[PDB]
């Protein structure tokens, strides 16, 4: 049958069907949003990420054959979770109810996509992932996020990691890679390394992709948490804090690709996306084919 | 339970249950979306009006409960079937099947809602109401749009009444309020006079409002057709060809409302809203709106 | 000697000198800011209210001589307190912080200006009010804002006067002008009325505008709460949740004015604005003149 | 044959074909337009507007044939003289080149159409028409523009009137209508009133339009100046400096179409546009319309 | 002679006089617009960048003497020769009257420049090429567009090289560069092989840009197609389609650079902008500055 | 104690304390504001410059402890004197106002930082510096800018280096990096090179960017001068006249710090920034970052 052009039909990510979190439905990938955006620090606009990123999302349905003849994300199946119900202001309860919706939404599929929201969202996410022994994240960001207290509170975008760690043991490892710009917590940072934590800056990148590569986790747990601005401003400019001299879309893909292929990816999470702040629509249009493009990686390869 | 906030959620109209035109299905209201901008003659957009419509619905999602303390829609169920599978440019094909979607929600609600579009749309949607008798049209609309050809082409955005009652014999009238501009198509305006049909310039609405309602049918079948260029620019600047002093958000209101008032209502669409020309986005929630309280007005009424 | 346009200068209210909250300092005018906005629920921006405010007031520079050749605030002294330091979420500590300031900023000048940051905070503001007699406030909004709980959250936009009226026995009225849309909380309305709060629907306004001026407060002390979205989304489309017919710019400053020349006003608040929403720049611009003529009115009939 | 839609062609003024000031020919109307925005104190962008008109006529091309069935400027012949080549700064020498232009272009046809650029243009512009017995200005705007010194220049958008009278004893008198604001200059307001000069403020003409009229010139060579703020910014809200309230498209066009028809119409300028800060659009379209609707008037007139 | 700046005069291609297709003159280069965008299946608003293009080419405007001292273009001469007049829909009616507009100013110039338009417009353009001798098609394109049926039609931007094969057997070979993205047409990618075309993907490009060069046509009768969407979307945003990491301008420039040293080069058409896409102009400043380079490339190798 | 987040407090560069130009204060940083954008011969918008720079400071305030854990900065301290205060138009006295203002905040502190404005304000800047011996200038940009005249005028944004050369024998030399474009000033390059002044075309840089920082002063009293179009219009797309293939926040960042490890840094402005053209804000935020940046590098390397 007749096949709809992208802005026709209901935006479900990837033209999925739609599912409530605990139904009773499987999937090989499932798709949930949390329209979070009032603990980041500057400018608002990541609530309307998740619904961007699914109407984006229609430009990219799978399966894909590739210029090379092969397909990819061939038999995997998907489902759109919707979102998170959030309350406003109580970031507690909203926390709650974003782990809560993460765990049924995992407990349904293979690898359950994320879609942000600031990355304080990435905090109740990973809660979700208590039972995954030597848990470890894969962080792309132009930010550590590892801070203890920001402006007063301890749930601040630039506190997701820290305040996972301290309330998930399993969570052994994270290795973060594009960080750039002129202030960095000192006490993050300390903290990150104590743990043993690879902070990998973008001039790593830059200098030696190979190398940055060479420096991915082998054989363990992987949690995709990708920031956007971790990419070059220029080429996602849609984000709240941009820091120039970023990762180039293929930059940020091929670590993707490198760790997923060597790796066992139980999730991801796509946070900072601010559509209004990109009026040309490239963002999540990128950002959206970024997601999609993991995914081929992930089960082109899996165990 | 919790319910979304406006940018929570899957976007469907109304919130409504997502169905198939040709489901299994029944519901006091249903939408259909008919996202086609091609036969416009300058300013695209209004294809993603249906969508755009949809997220702005979620404003007004029924029922409602005014300052007066009573509620309207209660137990009015609804229904979204979705968009029209269109195909790229075959206006024909495109034609065919809005007809033959229209025909198939129609005959399983009450009362069908149709999403444009640009207002060629109008003329395959009318022909799913072909069995309807003495079938009155209303028409809000800063145009006349019973032009025979225009630019070469019959299925321009210019023509569909004109293609609406040379193929129902069954659509005896149609009454157009809100006319204005230094231009109109002579032939067009003769040939209108001379069915029978009522145009009432905004200088009429202007000058006594209470005559205008006056002039409205009664006791007949009524199909509204609500081109948003028949808004004053200032009121609802998101569309392709603007005309100054236009209808106010409550004079058109008031019209809708005094024809549901006084006839059965079949069907409804709303066209050529254009949200990429409106960066405020007040064009898109105010028009979901009037479609919500004309709704409210149609269902305080039914017989 | 030489003054700078528009364009040049520091931005501060009126282009006062600044001083902070609890400095040496004493002025009639003294402008406070709250870019808070994380307490909406739908389009963030606001937060960038304040500093839009101080640009466009640049546009507004007091004393103004009229067309009469009269003066007005002539020898009104200004002054600009800064803003409120706010923390990134942590609600309870931002209402702690914005009382304490509006205290300090009350006792050093006559008239204090609030530049919000959406409607929630005018329940911190009004704590800083508790020494008024008799407290009356007079609200332009197209909202009641007097909901208990909504998103279940005690401090939303929805809620700041019925938090204020909780935690301060001596506001014993609010009169609310130009209330309209199809949804109103009937706990709210019905809450408000048993109170003897005086609700004015646009309708009336629009119906009676005299009528309206008569039900205005005198001789009574009254704090001015002007949201934004009062005023019809045509003039003043930068808001989170427009609703249409709303008050022209003139009819709201007729209100003001008439309220302003029969009581002993204390205070007045702008919230609502969101600069993001209007790239036209007239809602900041227009909001900013309401601002300063609504002083040159105060200043005209104080007793 | 066939005609292109609005998106097609080169733009010129009406779809008039293009000319040389001094070249050899002639029409009914002429078009010249001056690029020119550096004199105005706050939002540049005028100096798009002549181009912005251009492609905005091109949904107004003439002749017309309104609803009554009636043709308006039939036979009336159309030309575009292009713009004033203007050199960078240099005021004086821009002066000089406009006055040369517009003498140019006024020997070679009935109605000049002078497109701006910023009020200040009025200056040079009048110069040309000097040799005008008893010469009447008609003036929309919001401000007054008879200004002799602003921020140490006499060649601001403030003062091309105030200019205008001191170099041409010719030009008798001037009705400027629409004037609203919190401030005017003094020394400007007597200088015109003892020259005689008629100043109606907005007010009057929301009090009583027909008192308005009656205040017009009736037999005299009138030039037409009209600054797009005259109308309100919620219609034509393209403009550097927005004053609320302001005159509706229809209000301005009573006036300018009743002095039209009560006199000889020697030229008309459109000034203050600035199409960049209307991202709708609805601007340039409904001020390309006023230019053709007032010329409908003026030839509709002719004795 | 004084000379307008960007924003002054009439909006030509190049500044060149302005001439019918089927007129009396003779240029070096002649430019023909085609503002057709039905065809593509995205975000429309390509129908508007012939204008966009001529407008920016006025900061392009020839000859060019470079930082060497070298003059280009020294005695070329320009013409621009409007845009074809196309109907609503109809796009038969509207590649018919494409063929015939092409011809016409194909005869009257030895380089003609077509300024698009979606791509499909590339078709009807070749058929104005039928009597060119092997001839061979570069082509810089994020995609193939070689599919035969698309959402049910045959004329779709995806199918314009397809469908131009099959009506001209003298187009021998076509050679595109810069493919990339997740989606490749299969049966086109097989068709294009079977033909013998050379298909140059992105990731080549990146490699080895001299091997890219090298693969590059020699002696032959070349048409350059190039679709904006082969640049960067970083670069150049103002596009329906953009897939990340593609060509820099200077990778693009190039390779038109060297096919126009070693080629009869016999045409040029520059598709798939959309002005409305991107708010910083910079794409049509940087496209329009890549069609006059290619120029200087072209006639500095002229046989 | 707390902080303000970015969008909180009065925006003064760096957060300074607002102080007059000839006040009694003392700073090692004092920034200046040249609000003009007069001179410029395209897209006007810089005049904005100066404060969406100091908005944009408010993510950049200083010290800053890296990644690394080293702090710069430190101790440093910083004044905004304002701006400015420009006439309108009468450009010779704003020459002498920005002249005048210059040399007093020179005298205040050790580095002075000014925020244009289009590049005509570097001559008038640079008079300032009238007693500094062997004076050399590094200005980044992709234009020369040593221009005699340019559409009539002396004082084009096109001639603030060959002003500032004939006006001051005191400036010795001048090293301009980033040149690219298709046209360039013959009479300009000449009249530079015979003065003997280096020209680094961007090509330089891209092919040994080790070359070009060799060719930087060494023990000189240095001036930077940073045109924001030097920068490619991919990363700072916010200028009124971009080029493609320009310099990366890196490379810019690179030659700045290279020059100011090993020479007197006695000024910098940063100018033809143009905030209303870049609607995603990165532009301003990269620029006040590298502004910030700068000064890092040149305190970490005093003598
Ligand atoms: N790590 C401190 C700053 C992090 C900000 C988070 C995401 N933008
Ligand atoms: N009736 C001729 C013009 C109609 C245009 C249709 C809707 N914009
Ligand atoms: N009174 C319930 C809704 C109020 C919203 C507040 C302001 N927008
Ligand atoms: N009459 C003083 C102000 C005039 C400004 C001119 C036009 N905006
Ligand atoms: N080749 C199939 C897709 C082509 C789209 C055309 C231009 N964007
Ligand atoms: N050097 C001639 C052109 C310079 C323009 C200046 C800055 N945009
Ligand atoms: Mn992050
Ligand atoms: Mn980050
Ligand atoms: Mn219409
Ligand atoms: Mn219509
Ligand atoms: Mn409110
Ligand atoms: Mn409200
Ligand atoms: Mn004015
Ligand atoms: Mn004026
Ligand atoms: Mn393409
Ligand atoms: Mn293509
Ligand atoms: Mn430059
Ligand atoms: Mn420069």
């Amino acid at each position: 049958g007749p096949a709809h052009l992208p802005y026709g039909g209901i935006p479900t990510f990837a033209r999925a069907p739609l599912v409530q979190p605990d139904g009773d439905w499987q999937a090989d990938v499932a798709a949930l949003g949390v329209p979070f955006d009032i603990a980041l620090g500057f400018r608002p606009g990541a609530r309307f990420a998740p619904r961007a990123l699914r109407e984006a999302s229609l430009r990219s349905v799978p399966p894909f054959t590739g210029l090379d003849g092969k397909t990819r994300l061939q038999g995997v199946t998907f489902a759109d979770a919707g979102d998170v119900i959030l309350p406003s202001l109580e970031p507690q309860l909203a926390h709650d109810r974003i782990t809560e919706a993460a765990r049924q939404v995992r407990g349904r599929c293979r690898v359950p996509v994320f879609l942000g929201g600031d990355h304080s969202v990435s905090y109740p996410l990973l809660r979700a992932f208590a039972d995954v022994p030597d848990l470890h994240v894969v962080q792309l960001d132009a930010h550590l996020d590892f801070t203890d207290t920001r402006n007063d509170t301890k749930w601040s975008n630039s506190s997701p990691f820290r305040r996972a760690c301290e309330a998930l043991p399993n969570l052994v490892h994270i290795t973060t890679v594009g960080l750039r710009g002129l202030r960095f917590d000192p006490e993050a940072v300390a903290a990150a390394r104590a743990r043993g934590h690879t902070i990998i800056p973008m001039d790593d990148v830059t200098a030696d992709l190979a190398g940055v590569l060479a420096q991915l986790p082998r054989g363990q747990n992987v949690y995709f948490s990708v920031d956007v601005d971790g990419f070059d401003p220029a080429v996602i400019p849609g984000t709240s804090s941009p820091e120039p001299d970023g990762l180039t879309y293929a930059q940020g893909m091929k670590i993707l690709a490198a760790a997923a292929a060597n790796n066992t990816v139980v999730g991801l999470d796509l946070v900072e996306l601010a559509p209004n702040l990109d009026p040309t629509g490239r963002s999540e249009l990128l950002m959206a084919r970024l997601v999609m493009e993991t995914l081929c990686e992930v089960f082109d390869h899996v165990l």
